[PDB]
């Protein structure tokens, strides 16, 4: 059902894997950051221990931050794949 | 029953064929969401597992929020697949 | 009991076939859509599982809600084939 | 049924191929167009997705607000090319 | 339906294509720029950051701002296209 | 859709690629100072490291200033390419 | 009774394996769910046993919660099976 390598099963296919992939990695993210955060503890603030574990924790929540954007953008390509096929089928199918 | 490739019980069979197709993954994506809904807890709304978990299920969020017009864009391609048949069809079969 | 390619019988035969395989894909669509029905629940309004089902199901309807046209045009192009037919046959029949 | 180059089944036959392209294409258009009016928001006016978002739709708008006059143009085209059949005829069937 | 390369079903066919490309164009731009906005931020009135941020956003926005008088003028082309081949049909079908 | 290289389709498409790759530039500039802002700091007005930072990010200043008048150039060059094209399509079609 | 591997009366022995068969197991999985409830107890509501055993019930109960959806599935494979078996026929009895 399709012209040359567009195919709408296939597309289906597609997206129910990437769906479940993401599933699944939000999932475990999730269960690995509750370990992390009962692991860490806070010493005290302004002791050696606390200016040695700090910034680490802050480049955690940073990155952890920019994952949003992320994943935005990768569901943007999707629709460009759509669209892109979509006129790859119209520009010779008549 | 065509002219060159355009066969109407090969359109039906394909129609089935992505109908079965998208059911299958509404199904096995929701079962599999409740399980995610389960698994995750909300700690607190402040303290480190909550910085280390919130943008997560925001990526969650938003790519889920992205699928429906995927669909959408999906299901539109089939009227246009339909209308060059039909177009193939009147141009040669005078 | 044609010219070339247009057979009677062979034209009742295919509306035959045709009439039966959207009769199968019906029952097979309506009876597994009962099924997908009967397994998704509704969680709550407004809790973590509805925010990750409720676009899924949403393009569900989507989708179904694109087949009537999809069937109406291909009930239209068997009007096309027999029309292409007769005039075949008025051409050079006489 | 003609001299040199006009037919009048071949007029017949051109006249249903464009008026069902542009049927097709404006169905098409058409459930385009809701998806995309469904999938864009209006975020606020004075922030900064609405300096970043506005113009966009004001090319959108303007473009169609463009087609009309094509289409009247298209029309206008074949009542120019039956006459000049008709001149046609008459110049050398004498 | 022409004469040398004037062909009504294939102008039709070019609007169709020019229309739905530019409403992907304009669903793509849009969902982008929602996905922008989020990301930056404003810092403050006049530190560091805002000296450096400002100009990015203020070209951002005249750029856009130059958007829709491109999209008028790519509409204006079309009506000069199709006078130019009615002009071509007259000079010569009679 | 076109004469020799004045494509619609294809300058809509180029639209297309310039908008998102600028949208692109802008999300990564942005992002980028943000980090750079964050990562600088001030000293102190009147020792060392007073005398050896601050030229460097007037410089910083002057450039990011520079930038907007180069966006607007660019969206410039865009309104005289199609105009070209205009002129172009005119010159030789009748 | 058939053409080249669809067989009324295997299909019916067919459907008798698995009614038996189906039979079987529910009896079985019923005779076992009797004596696996007989064997486990209820500690107490918050002592140690209690923190031990509970999940593990929790996911048998689950399980077996899906069974349902399992067997409605494998009923629904015949009707398919029947269908084809039934396209092919006419296929090429004509």
């Amino acid at each position: 059902f399709g012209t040359n390598g567009f195919d709408i099963p296939t597309i289906a296919i597609a997206l129910l894997i990437v769906g479940v992939i993401i599933g699944l990695s939000g999932l475990i993210l999730s269960i690995f950051a509750t370990a992390t955060a009962s692991a860490i503890s806070n010493p005290s603030p302004g002791t050696l221990a606390y200016n040695l574990t700090h910034p680490l924790i802050n480049g955690m929540v940073s990155f952890f931050s920019f994952f949003p954007t992320l994943y935005v953008l990768l569901g943007v390509t999707g629709i460009v794949l759509i669209a892109a096929g979509i006129i790859s089928i119209i520009m010779e199918k008549f």
